[PDB]
């Protein structure tokens, strides 16, 4: 077999992950392909009356009616449904990647939104910092056998960091602390990830990578998803991976006489826990107080605690609400605790690395191979 | 039978609950009855591999070996041991009441920290918005066959802000929101609560309401504790009535197939879960910034931190750690959420009550049983 190396352009890239996923409810969303529609999700009374092993009891479980006794949060709203507006979406990034342009100006700009930061693999550091500390949140450990899971996770943060274009992740040319994209797929393999599993965590973060620097490059995409709001979140659940992620994560905390984690069989439940992360997060990040929002921000608010209420309690009766309920709800304990987000309240600064943080992030730096200017981070470590 | 109506002296009430609780893990301790001994707790490390089923995956999972990853968290210390000192502090406490007064000069007093409270019954009424709160985050509900349980969250928080004689409480004299302590009693037994039950919660409500008097009403007593560390600890889990909250609300929670809650068969794990829930506040308010602390505050903290991981592991494996992983941690996301404690950041003010707050905490008021200046709380309920 002749030997090519040619890099996919975005459009190729495009094609593949319309391929690999195909359609979500939706004909011809294909690759925002999610099979669950947030906007039908019903919400049934607690009858209080649960066994020990009710999914219930994972996660943390806070009642709708509740609500109204903190004021950070309050009444919900179901969200208008735009959704079936997806085909047309796809459609538009169909035409703009017949003449999209492989570069931006802007390509390798920190945008961590903290003005400390003046070195990209710093910026990459502080997000393994963060990589690991959501990995925890999420009920996960520091075991060295999941070392190169949690470097996924690191490379699905950094993308919000640092402007990267997704030709130069995927031919090797972008390095997450030394490591190129390829380490990681390797890496993940020599810890016994079965090679389905690889290609779909791939897979996602091909479409993480697509998805956010269309963002950028097509000034035509955001304003187009912006007044589409329930479409704009399946948008954002895409460029924040959390999917991928979880999917990883599921991989090293499951039960082993459990088989292999397979999206085909498991969409429902990893699709319902991905949209619930990301909109606790935002849940949390507006109430504690630290553009894709549109139009008046206290509706949007509603809307969210609304999916929150009905994504957590469709996951009291899934297979695996036993990781799935605390990684849907992880950001009401992690988003107060963690430095990424204490920093932004903090006039965005940047909190030092302490001796024992660094420690610990020492052996996820490949220090053989970063740049010159970078080769004295993480010193106490 | 005569009717006999005295109400028994604070001597009396000590001896009741000598009786009632026997002594814990040290000879003379009685009514400081703990089994557990917090200062022998051991750490086993974590192997990664969980059932499904694995009381892990309740709560919160935070490592220890992965706090150093949050600035506001760290390393851990082992606390010093005076635990067997606890048969001078009942010695002491006895000799105390031989001749202790009835009353003090602050009873009826508010000592909630917020200037803005100058009536009781409106701190009563914000004690019941941070009880249902509390109530939320353990994992509890709002429905109405739980009412007198969450009566009782709400008498075991006034203490705290009210200053509250405990003749005045045992007699009728006071009431929270129109309720005396009786009827709390009487409606649990409506609720179906048995009457073993109830009698151990409303010991453990005897013993909180005569432990933070003591501390109140002898001078001498707060100076004994302060010195022995682990002791104080034992004393304020006392004061705070972690128990007797859990104890109900493990009525509420528990699956209906499994039997009664009694003490005499779980008091491990429901006294491991009770002293980390403490831990826990106490983390987490320092951690956000909000004496019976005593020496190093920064050596008190690396202590707090090992109970509670030790704490945590422990209840992994505990009957009810479907219930009591999440009692245990909920600190981590009640402290951020609850107006109790963001009053305090806001310069120890009082957020308004809502309407739709307001109309949740309407039944739990009394209104026939207030006191004129206070019939006008809770206005929009
Ligand atoms: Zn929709
Ligand atoms: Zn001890």
């Amino acid at each position: 077999t002749p030997t090519k190396m040619a890099t996919l352009t975005t459009k190729q890239m495009w094609q593949t992950i319309k391929d690999y996923f195909g359609d979500g409810f939706v004909t011809g969303s294909a690759p925002i392909s999610y099979n669950v529609h947030t906007c039908d999700m019903q919400l049934q009374p607690d009858s209080g009356i649960h066994a020990a092993s009710d999914g219930i009891h994972y996660g943390v479980q806070i009642s709708e009616d509740s609500m109204p006794l903190f004021s950070i949060m309050g009444d919900t709203a179901a969200p208008p449904c735009t959704c079936h507006r997806v085909d047309e979406i796809v459609k538009h990034i169909d035409e703009f990647l017949e003449r999209a342009p492989e570069a931006l100006p802007d390509d390798g700009a920190i945008t961590s939104g903290k003005p400390c930061d003046t070195n990209p693999d710093q910026v990459s550091l502080y997000a393994m910092r963060d990589s690991l500390s959501w990995w925890v949140h999420w009920g996960g450990n520091l075991r060295p056998e999941h070392y190169w899971k949690q470097i996924y996770i690191g490379f699905a943060a950094i993308p919000d960091d640092v402007q990267i274009s997704p030709r130069e992740f995927l031919d090797g040319t972008y390095r997450y602390l030394g490591h190129t994209w390829d380490d990681c797929l390797s890496g993940l393999e020599e810890e016994g990830v079965s090679p389905d599993e690889i290609e779909f965590a791939n897979m996602c973060m091909w479409r993480q990578m697509l998805t956010q620097w269309l963002e950028k490059a097509d000034p035509e995409l955001l304003p187009l998803l912006k007044g589409k709001i329930s479409l704009m979140l399946q948008y954002r659940v895409l460029t924040a991976n959390t999917l991928g992620c979880l999917a990883l994560f599921m991989n090293a905390t499951a039960d082993p006489k459990d088989g292999p984690i397979h999206y085909a069989d498991s969409s429902y439940e990893m699709e319902i826990a991905s949209v619930a992360q990301c909109v606790t997060l935002d849940m949390a990040k507006e109430a504690m107080g630290i553009e894709v929002v549109a139009g008046d921000r206290a509706q949007r608010k509603r809307e969210l605690r609304w999916i929150y209420v009905r994504c957590m309690q469709i996951l009291e009766s899934q297979p695996h609400a036993h990781m799935l309920r605390r990684y849907g709800s992880a950001g009401l304990h992690y988003v107060p605790m963690m430095d990424r987000y204490l920093e932004r309240v903090s006039g965005h600064t940047r909190f030092p690395i302490r001796d024992g943080a660094a420690r610990i992030l020492e052996r996820f730096i490949n220090r053989a191979e970063l740049p010159k200017e970078s080769e004295d981070i993480n010193p106490n470590g």
